[PDB]
Formats: C-alpha cells, structure tokens, sequence
C-alpha cells in the first residue's frame, strides 16, 4: 500500500542523453539511432534571443560547428537540419543504446517523467503533468534545455517533451520531439503569457479513488450529485468540466472500489465547498490533480 | 527555478536488479559483482512467517534450489549464506553492469531514492526519507520485497536500504545491505509497533530556505528567536529539537539567502503556532520535512 508521485525508471533514457555545443552555448540533446535532437536555440547568442532569425543563424553554421559528445565519446556530425523549433544533427554512428521508442504528442492533463540533465549528464527524475495551459511546473536550472519527458510501456519509450524555456513567471514550456511547442509559446525572449490554468478534475477524482484504496476514506459522505450539478460547482472553483468520457475512464477505479463516479463527485463537491478543515488526504492538505486514472491503476496494481 | 521531490537517475541500479525464486516465493535481488543479495524470508512459506527458524529453513535448501534470473539470463548459484536478515547467493558470473558502489547505513532524517521492482523488473522511482522512527512512507505492493534505496555521488552508488515488510499500519521497514534492520523490527509476522514519530526540523528549515530561493517569501516576518526558545515550541508540536550541528549544516543556505538561521526559526515558529491560514508554500499546504539541506543545495545548484 501507500501512494507516491512515482517516475518511470530512467535508465533507457539516460543512455540517449548527450551534450551539444555550438559556439559558446552548451545544452542537452537526445541521441536516437543516428540522429541527435536538441533545441534550435543552441545556435543563438545572448543578443540573438530577443528576435532571432533561426534560418539566417543556422545558415552561418556548418556540420563541424556542432560538437556532440556522448559521455567521453565525440560523435562525427554529417548533417544538420531544422524541424520547427528542434535541431536534428545526423551523426555517422547509431546509438548502440537506442531503446524501442516513439514520438508522441500528449494531451493536457496527462503525465510523464522528466529526466533533468545538465551538460548531457542526468541529474534527477520526477513526474509532472502537462497543465491545461500547456505549461509544466518542474525543476529546471540554466543548462537544463534539451531535457526530455517520456512515458514507458514495457520496453517502448514514448518521448513527449523537450524542455526549451522558463517564462518570467517561473513556469516551464517546451516542444514535442518534432519541435512543435505545447501552447502558444515561441522561442524568443519576448513577452508571452500562459493562458488561465485550471485544475484537472478527472485526475482529482482518480486521486480520491487512490486515497480510498489506501485507507483514507473520511471524505466519503452520504450524498450524490449529477454531472450537470457538479459542473456548476466545477466552474465556480476553476475546475475543468467533467464529461462522460471522463466518467468512462474512471470506470475501472469505480468498479475496483464500489464507489459510483457521481457519488465520488459528491465528495469532491463537498471538499471544494467546505475545504478539508485541517485534515489531510494521502499526506496532502490540498487536492492533488497530477495523477491520471492510468497512473493510479499502475501504482495500485 | 522550481522545486520538486526529485529522485536520482535509476539506470545504474536497474542493471543490478534480478529475480530470485525459492520454492514458490519470488522476489527481487541485487546482483553486484558475483553476489546476489535478497531478503532471507524468500525461503519462507506462508505457515513459516509467524515464527520462522531461518537457520533450520536455510539448512533444507541447496544451491540449485535458488533460481536467479537476470532478465532472460539464468545465473548459476555456486554458494549461499545468511548475513543477519539478508541472503547472499554466490554466482559463477560477475554482473557486467556492476557500477561503482558502497554499502552504507543512513541516519534518520536522511533521504534516498527507491527503485520499486517486481519480479526483478523495475517499476518506478521515488524519493523518501528515513523517518525518525526508522520507517519509510513509500509505495510498495506484494512482490516488492528486495527493492533497494540508494544515493549516487557522481558515479558511486551508495546502497542504504532493502525493502522487507509492510506493517499492519501501512508503513514500510527494511534493512541495510548487511541485513540489519532499521528500527526495532524483525522479519516475523508478529505484533511489532513503530516508535512515536517526529518531524525532521532541520529538513523543514532547509525547505523554507528552498521556498525563499524560488520566490515564496510571505512567511518571512520581523521576528527572531533563540535556539532554546524555538526548542520549547518544537517540543510542543512534536518537532525534533534543533542543535548547533543542525545550525551549522544550514550555514550554506543561510549564506546564499542572507537569512540568519535563527530568523528562519522565528518564521517556522510562527507557522507552527498560527498555521498557514489557507496559504501555500512551494505548492504545499503543509510543512515538508523530506528534503535535506543537501537535497536543497543539489536541486538549487
Ligand atoms: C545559452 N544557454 C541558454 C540556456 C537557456 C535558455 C533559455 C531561453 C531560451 C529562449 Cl529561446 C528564450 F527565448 C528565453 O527567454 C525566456 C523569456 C525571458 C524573458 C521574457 C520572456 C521569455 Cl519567454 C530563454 C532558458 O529559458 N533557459 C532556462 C533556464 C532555467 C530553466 N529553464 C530554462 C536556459 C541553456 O539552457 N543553455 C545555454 O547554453
Ligand atoms: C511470498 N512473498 C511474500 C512477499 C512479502 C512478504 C512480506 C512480509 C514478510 C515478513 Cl518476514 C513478515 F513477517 C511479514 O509480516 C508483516 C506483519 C504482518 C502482520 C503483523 C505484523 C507484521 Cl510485522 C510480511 C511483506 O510485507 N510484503 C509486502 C507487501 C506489500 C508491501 N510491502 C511488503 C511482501 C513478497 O514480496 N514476495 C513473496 O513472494
């Protein structure tokens, strides 16, 4: 028993992390097969970041200007191209540690593991969720650019995130592995706001199911509600509206615990309108929304 | 910026995890050099767990009764011995993935990463702290026995924990890699209580420094206190007493932020006596005590 914010084992990804140096800038890249992926702003100088012309900047670089180092092994760059906000460096050697992998674009509300890296060397691993506003609340310092987020299914690594920037607000934004940003953001040092964020309702409900499974049940009450009635309360407290697709996804946890989804919604409604009154749930004094229904079943299975 | 509960990259340990089967019982073992370490209760049956005679039980087993499988590779067992509550299986092959490593016994209040495993296959990684009462609040299901906790310093893996049991209360207890339990616990299914637990004061203070570093400063006030005065409040709220050794360990964070340790104690005192009044600190509505001063500097560096 017990419930923790749990990351995937990072070994398969550690073997793909390399250091990419261009000019004076150094950050992390991802070496899969004979391609190295990294943020395209590796080609920028300090004065370039305000409105860089990445086409013009990339034109001034040659293969030999991109220094790729895998641990202590230097890689020979035989080609370079730009795809959206990602730079793709063709090297003459396939990564012998290349796991089975796919590139995927996750949806808001879904979770993944982040392997924080610096100078191509792994530093730590943690789980986080793609916020509804396409930001993530991570832990990133200068030099962390190029770190990636991922999920693992048995032996297949699904890469979903590459880190690019921290906004003035302290939140973190990035791209999928085809270089398309999550959210409205652009890789320029100019004003850009993240949308209003909201709480991931289906994840909060899944987390309440995980609490019940692990012995925390003081929040279960004698009430029930309707999808429409609960959504009235959701809107008031800036929660994502609950849909039937959400109810369906919660079906397994509902069956495992014998608590109807709408009954659990009545508990959440009561918590939103009255607080926890100094109590805690799974060691937290607030409602957690960074566990997906799949995460709960994984951990609780 | 940002602050997260961050685990070490688990790759170096994933390559050491194996499956150990004895009779009908299967759990995880740690393969380092030509030795496999696992909990000695792998030799028990259901009826044995109430008062097993491990010497008598081990006498009925032979080398060929211990099935060690590293992924798909079967290992040939050439020797077996018992050290405290740990079983040591000598195999005829050295683990080619053996990292640099040491065995260490951590102190209460210190943290480490747990690689949760099942059937010798890594499942997830998370950070937790050795509670003052020598328990840990983890996430462990049946079959997780033999999972290990560790820290990593550059390239050296310090193993500090092997998982053995979940108590009726839901907390988790285990041994160091020499088979000595943390705490008063014994590997028998008999009544055994964990001592009164307390909050790790020095970790709470380090966490408040991490908050200030990352922009959360609403809890800083115009007061100060003394070591003796604060300890009066610590005792009231079941906090570990603060010592000068603790103040010394907080010296770096004090210097980095310019906040005297005793000034920060005055903030903690105010939080203990008045609560957070609905506010939050680093995304938490309670005082976090599972970050060590070293963890804060690591992440914030
Ligand atoms: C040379 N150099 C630079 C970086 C590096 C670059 C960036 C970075 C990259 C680009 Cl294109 C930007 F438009 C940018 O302005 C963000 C911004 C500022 C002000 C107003 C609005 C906005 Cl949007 C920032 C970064 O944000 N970080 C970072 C730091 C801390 C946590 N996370 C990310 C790091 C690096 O890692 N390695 C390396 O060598
Ligand atoms: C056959 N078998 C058994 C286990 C296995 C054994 C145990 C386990 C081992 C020993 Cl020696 C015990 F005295 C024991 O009684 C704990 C207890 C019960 C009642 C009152 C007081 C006490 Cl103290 C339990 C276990 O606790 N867990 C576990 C489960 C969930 C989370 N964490 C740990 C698992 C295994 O993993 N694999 C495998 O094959």
């Amino acid at each position: 028993s017990g419930f923790r914010k749990m990351a995937f084992p990072s070994g398969k990804v550690e073997g793909c992390m390399v250091q990419v140096t261009c000019g004076t800038t150094t950050l992390n890249g991802l070496w899969l097969d004979d391609v190295v992926y990294c943020p395209r702003h590796v080609i920028c100088t300090s004065e370039d970041m305000f409105n860089p012309n990445y086409e013009d900047l990339l034109i001034r670089k040659s293969n030999h200007n991109f220094l790729v180092q895998a641990g202590n092994v230097q890689l020979r760059v035989i080609g370079h191209s730009m795809q959206n906000c990602v730079l793709k460096l063709k090297v003459d050697t396939a990564n012998p540690k290349t796991p089975k992998y796919k590139f995927v674009r996750i949806q808001p509300g879904q979770t993944f593991s982040v392997l924080a890296c610096y100078n191509g060397s792994p530093s730590g691993v943690y789980q986080c969720a793609m916020r509804p506003n396409f930001t993530i609340k991570g832990s990133f310092l200068n030099g962390s650019c190029g770190s990636v987020g991922f999920n693992i299914d048995y032996d297949c690594v699904s890469f979903c995130y590459m880190h690019h920037m921290e906004l003035p607000t302290g939140v973190h934004v990035g791209t999928d592995l085809e270089g398309n940003f999550y959210g409205p953001f652009v890789d320029r040092q100019t004003a850009q706001a993240a949308g209003t964020d909201t709480t991931i309702t289906v994840n909060v409900l899944a987390w309440l199911y995980a609490a019940v499974i692990n012995g925390d049940r003081w929040f279960l009450n004698r009430f029930t509600t309707t999808l429409n009635d609960f959504n009235l309360v959701a809107m008031k407290y800036n929660y994502e509206p609950l849909t039937q697709d959400h109810v369906d996804i919660l079906g397994p946890l509902s069956a495992q615990t014998g608590i109807a989804v709408l009954d659990m919604c009545a508990s959440l409604k009561e918590l939103l309108q009255n607080g926890m009154n100094g109590r805690t749930i799974l060691g937290s004094a607030l409602l957690e929304d960074e566990f997906t229904p799949f995460d709960v079943v994984r951990q609780c299975s």
